[PDB]
């Protein structure tokens, strides 16, 4: 009944490895929840998900933007995952507290989330369903994406949705005609990401669920004049309705990466952390 769970596997831990403090968060499956190792004595988060729910279930990618695994084991019930934990707090507590973004802040985030997707797409893995509640930001102020590997495809989600006022997530066309989750997705969710950062809100936000879906598809793209024009032609680019027009879809991050609202970006720089952070989180773990 032992599921393969990859390189990352540990035959040796237990969960009574671990002291229990609380419950951090939920993705779309399972539970994550702040543990400080027994021995080791530092703090993890360990991502706990139920047998029951699946119908290679992990490939760990290790990148500068995504969040680390240590090690992963297994009970007769349950699977844990041990990640970083992440104290610099999610991106958009920090967006909550200033209404919107600068450019310069904006354009650096967007970057770093762009160089994690370029990333996954040249090794064949797309992102499906990036949303904020998945964009933290580490101790130095530095963008951390909680994606480590899981295979989303073989693992039941719970997913209702409430009429008014859902859980914040960004929904390509495609995804709503409930077509094939391909690299373009990943696109349209990062000028969705890029949006919010500049105004506040989701794009096509509507308090009614049903009136953002019918927004998502048949309203016009709605830029108001308070952002630089390559600000709008990437958003122009990106938020496409029609993913073959989309920016990326005939040659992928190339496009994001050679887009004039990145021109000021050096992505070796960037990649490899050379460039100081536009906000420093008021902690350091
Ligand atoms: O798949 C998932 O739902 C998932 C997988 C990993 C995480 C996660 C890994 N490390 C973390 N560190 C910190 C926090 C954190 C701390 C305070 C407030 C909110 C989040 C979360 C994580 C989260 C979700």
């Amino acid at each position: 009944q032992q599921i393969n769970l990859g390189p990352s596997s540990n035959p040796h831990a237990k969960p009574s490895d671990f002291h229990f403090l609380k419950v951090i968060g939920k993705g779309s499956f399972g539970k994550v929840l702040l543990a400080r190792h027994k021995a080791e004595e530092v703090f993890y988060a360990v991502k706990v998900l139920q047998k029951k729910a699946i119908l290679v279930l992990l490939k760990n990618v290790k990148h500068p933007f995504l969040v680390g695994l240590h090690f992963s084991f297994q009970t007769a019930d349950k699977l844990y995952f041990v990640l970083d934990y992440i104290n610099g707090g999610e991106l958009f507590y920090h967006l909550q507290r200033e209404r919107c973004f600068l450019e310069p802040r904006a354009r650096f985030y967007a970057a770093e989330i762009a160089s994690a997707l370029g990333y996954l797409h040249s090794l064949n893995i797309v992102y499906r369903d990036l949303k904020p509640e998945n964009i933290l930001l580490d101790s130095q102020g530095h963008i951390v994406l909680t994606d480590f590997g899981l295979c989303k495809e073989n693992i039941e989600h719970n997913s209702t949705t409430s009429t008014f006022c859902g859980t914040p997530e960004y929904l390509a066309p495609e995804v709503l005609h409930k077509q094939p989750y391909d690299r373009t997705v990943d696109w349209w969710c990062l000028g969705a990401v890029l949006y919010e950062m500049l105004y506040g809100l989701p794009p096509f936000y509507s308090r009614n669920t049903a009136e953002m879906y019918d927004n998502i598809l048949n309203k016009p793209l709605q830029l108001k004049p308070n952002i630089t024009n390559s600000a709008r032609h990437l958003l122009e680019g990106l938020l496409q309705k029609d993913r073959t027009k989309r920016l990326g879809a005939k040659d992928d991050f190339m496009e994001i990466k050679s887009h004039v609202f990145f021109s000021l970006i050096n992505w070796d720089d960037l990649i490899n952390k050379k460039i100081t952070p536009p906000f420093n989180p008021n902690v350091s773990g």
